């Protein structure tokens, strides 16, 4: 039984192997976002090149105010015995904390469980609430750079009070403009059309372009990364 | 109450406006696989440019053998007065059926309906030609999705399936090794052995394991996608009318 | 489970084209009674019929201290695109607010719940109380101007303390008369028949004129343009 | 807990004053129609006047093949006697028969269970169908010609396979015009437009005008007659 | 489910002819006694009959202070009309209330739900206790008399403190004799035989004639009345 | 408790005369029986009844009818109970008594505290329970009434007739018998136009077919009921 | 479902030929033991000569601060009724009350009573302590005849044992090993055995096995007085002098 | 469990083996008594067992099998038979049903463990007919259980029931009574014909049992009356 957007983060202690911390407080308190991403078993392929992937983003992810946090089907010492390899084979230090789910309490209670099952991604807000929730098979890897579009493009609706059109800020029909939340009543969607300070298709489709240049440019740097072809690879220079 | 990854497609018969039909059967027969995308309410701002997104990325879809269908929470007369308003003043043909799903039971049925809702009533259901479940992703009413991500799960799904490989992360762009696919990893002792003496892939440890089996058309194919999605598009399709 | 007449209407809070309000609340604050007729969708041509029926009586309802609010599955994005091509297509103003009513919460609440079953008119008067409950499929166009005589008449019935004839104004056996509520005891049954009071035949059907000539060709007016052939329709212009 | 519009009319077999019917089988093995009013109790004012009117309107029920049947909350005795009051005093005959329903069994069964609650009429076709259900207070008299216009337009929709517009045959918008049912498909509605047999306002909302001058002329007199004020009422006559 | 003898009679408000009531209060509060008798339809001839025979009987019932109420399961307009038939074609007045039962809600709470077995008698002290229920038949009658006899034999018993023999006050063993309620323990029983006080058969069958001549002659009155035939009948 | 028109609850239960089942016992005999019950054995107003109903078993056996009493009291008991009587009230008691320590009889026919005990099951030759009396323990029962009810009740069956309050000394009829009211409006034209009873109504109509024997006999149980018994049982011992 | 030894006895309040009394209450209250015996029905061959040698044994009972309470499945009338055909046909009082059980009210609380139809099974017999404290329970058929002298060497030998502060053997006072012995609680602990055998103040087998006989030369007799009472044929039968 | 009832079908464990019950003895065509003891090595339930085994033959010849009921193992029966056997000389014959867990007691309706007494006499047909509940600080009296199967096998043979004292009743001495008329027809013929003395027609005797069977009954309370010589200790 999974959780839903708009659900506060169901509150639960776990045990990382950073230490124990109580979820959504750690993060909330400190005024910070948090996306979790969960992984079927250590010492897997697919898994480890997300953390390698994940790490190699990271602080593009503390400079939008975003903490990681994983989740794996093993003892913490497991997990420790993992992020040794990676550091040591692929010669990334991962970063971020790993809860350790023996039992698979944690993934049970996230609706996430087989042990196969226990994927997907949780992306929650300051206020500890639910925002995008992505679920991934574990033959495929996940685009980290995706998940960076959608908390700077979440943010961006928050603090402007606008609706984000599709592949913005590439979008086919009004590119990088932001969507005004449609009007619920006859009067507002006369009073819109009226006024005239918002590009329109129609009263219920009003759009302009509030966000300035940097996080326009910001948001599209994550899908040009994602679309371009890597400069040495990393098992090249291991 | 959502069905889980790996999980059989629920039967179930929905309306659309081309006609009543049976999920995932009517796939299935064609052996297609289908993205079923849900949304809140008809004419709301959001969803239209996600339709206008996937209508004019549905020549790549239909390529890979992947159909696509709507859900929304209103009726079917609503849907094709929708569908008639975005040609006339966006100037593009929605060819893909949406489900008219009043009283939201088919939403309830999938897990994304409590009442006063519909807000909830989004996510995206990928689901193969064996009308198994995918891949799901749940984008929120205020965000409009990124619509060459789904174009890169099917291809890099149906390049797994084919050539028996799990895909990295960024594929085909990873950071570690690139377009390489990676060999799922021995499950017993006797084959991690076997695996090492064998020297037939590139490998990083007895479960890290991969080759280079797609073709440079697969690969190409799978950039294209997010080559255009990291793409401003050249004239816009509002200064258009 | 429909709620029958003499409950009070179910308490509720409700979306529509105008905003939020809560039912019956809203109407009972302003000692208005109001009437909620329900459809299956948008975009319906009966429904749309009754729609103008009902703008074009609109002044009829207010005259009689009487609102009307719309019920339909769909969202409120629908329903004002729907009243725009109204009035744009037939051009005719719809002045009353629709409930939005996604997911069909309303509707089972009502009790209309197929989506083919959502469809009746509740007529609700000041104190909040349902009166009567009018129940159409959805092949068949309601009779708006009964409904205006069913309030008007239930309006005089509770001014005047009379029970409304069959076919009123125009009843068979009294004409535009208005019928004493019988006696319920003996001493009532004698006391009536022994006053002289009232035109009678028998203790338990007595009955007067106490009603203006006003209430009474008011009542007439909604019959006879019901029964009128329109001096050219609105497809034409 | 009532019958939903559309569901068979419940099983039932009943006591009329006319003997014991199985419902709706006996109106059902006819090919006949029938309209089931139920009332609070005998001996009551409002219902005599129903009744009176329901038996002026006796011959046109029959030649629309619709047979008539009360209910009230009595015995079958006082039914005979109230019948009898009725040709005593009224002059008019009353020839329907009446269910007898003490307990408020049947009452029960059709969920109109104070007893003042017992009003209601069912419209039910040849099937034995429930197609329409009218809710009119005990304080407040029937309009029995709305019942003859009802049946009339079901009749021809039924038959010509069209929906019937609001107050027709005096329809603001289309007159005497029938809708045809509205298309569900994209393919429907293009055909329908591209065909142009029908008089149009969009795809949705196509007419024509397919009843007989003798069909629309027969419902306008139904309009007519509660329009219009008796000449001649029958109280006077002693 | 039927209410038992010496169990209260259950509270209920209810509908008649002559207003609403609660009962068994309605009497309780007036001190008096009342006899409930359940009809299951109106204008039916044995029912009617009943009424009349009541009615006949209603200064012998007030005298001894016993309230007559009716019940049918019809509304309270058919009552009306059905009194009215009455005092019109039978010439006689029927006084007392009769309860209107649609539904049968006070016929389902006594217990006597068909609808034909729709009957029963309820004698019901000022007490409001249950003392004594008849049964009868639809198609048969009832002997009005013996109501009468019940009630006053009653009255005497819980004032005089003492139990009434089989067909009194026309007992075959002791007459207009009344029963000394037997003794219960030993101690009792040897009291009662060597007091001799009663005029006895064994310890356990003690009486005498505690009740006054006018209460014994009210008494055959009763059955006198019911035993002769009537001197001008009513339907002439 | 069983009801009117009912069949009498199937059972076997224990007798001073041995065992039997009922209704079962008594319908294989063509025959009606009246059971009657009683709180305990050696009691003073159950005494005086069952003399009373044994000075009667001639006009019961005449009426086809058997009597059984009931008693919560071992068998034992009521056959010394049963002696007593015979040695000082010099009257034999024949009938059988029921055996019902424990109560189980008494609880499932619903006498039941041991004093509620009391009960008159008229039931008919084909085991259908047609009248229920429940008298008071300090009130002796009126047997010749109970006589009056199987006779009126057998008379009413035979003759298709319904039988008038007072019956055969009715204040509006007499001895007159009410022929059935009918149930239709057809039943209740043709029997006014027949004119073969006396009728104030359609509904009420009577006729005199019970014969000059079956009125009078009637007529007895009632006489001796109100007459005074010359000599008393008591003084004869 | 019985109330078992141990137990407390069953609070309920009876009726009987004597007036309502409650259980065990109304013994409690005075110091008084009492034996509850229990019949199917009145008017019965067993249970009257039941009824009569209890009569007899009635002052033995009394002088044990023991009353006698019978309980029959029938009338507090027919009680009373029986009670005086014994006085008049076989010239013997009986004194006890007997409890009026009709409904079976108080048999099916005490156990006697379970399925259906039976009465057969009240042929139970309670024996309460002045604790009001079930003690012995003793069930003969209704074909057999209690051996009432038995009942006597119960209660008998019961205070004994709880006065003593001892257990009482088979068939004493004639017991085949210890006579008129009175067997000594056996020892719980290991160190309790161990002072026994230390101690030499009782006769003993084994430190479980110890006895002495502190029982007074009259309880002894009396209670041999029960026995040569059952045992001996009665000169001059009651139905002879009848 | 009551009086009529067949004994439970149960499987126990016993010293001489495992045995099934009822049916053991029903198949014998034998009478069971089944004494139960709480605990092994105690006293009174010692001084039962002795009692029991001396009247052995008495049991032998009444067709009635012995069987005693502990809440111990097997292993500690036959120690404490090896020890009665040792210190008071006298050999217990009949088996012991070993009771761990105390299943036995539990379905016999037993249960504490001072709870764990009580006799059951039970006929060859299975059926339960007598229920003794002594206390754990007070023994039987063996006699009396004797007593109880001899008048039960006189009851059942000669269709008679027993009074009370049997045989040394103070009514009817050592007469047996007829079982009561229960109709009146059988309470009028019973009377009339003149076959049995009497008190009223619900009191019926006489004297069927031969003298050898009333003395037998005799010597059992006679025996239990006796001051013994020479006690074993």
């Amino acid at each position: 039984s999974i959780p839903l957007i708009g659900e506060r983060f169901p509150e639960m202690e776990v045990t990382t192997d950073h230490g124990v911390i109580k979820l959504p407080d750690h993060y909330v308190s400190q005024g910070k976002w948090f996306v979790l991403f969960s992984h079927p078993a250590d010492f897997t392929p697919v898994c480890t090149t997300e953390f390698v992937s994940f790490a190699r983003r990271y602080e593009d992810f503390q400079r939008l105010g975003v903490d990681l946090i994983g989740l794996s089907v093993d003892s913490v010492f497991s997990h420790i015995k993992w992020k040794e390899w990676i550091e040591r084979h692929i010669g990334v230090r991962i970063p971020f904390p790993i809860i350790a789910d023996p039992q698979g309490t944690v993934a049970r209670r996230l609706g996430l469980l087989a042990t196969h099952t226990v994927r997907g991604v949780f992306i929650v807000d300051a206020r500890g609430v639910i925002r995008t929730m992505l679920y991934y098979p574990m033959e495929l890897g996940r685009l980290v750079d995706e998940i960076l579009r959608i908390v700077k493009a979440l943010k961006l609706g928050d603090s402007l009070k606008r609706a984000v059109p599709a592949d913005w800020p590439n979008n086919e029909i009004i590119g990088e403009g932001l969507i005004v939340p449609p009007p619920t009543t006859e009067d507002q969607a006369r009073a819109r059309m009226e006024s005239g300070q918002y590009r329109s298709l129609d009263w219920w489709f009003c759009w302009d372009t509030p966000a300035s240049r940097d996080d326009v440019e910001e948001a599209r740097r994550y899908l040009r990364r994602a679309a371009e072809k890597p400069a040495k690879l990393l098992y090249e220079e291991a």
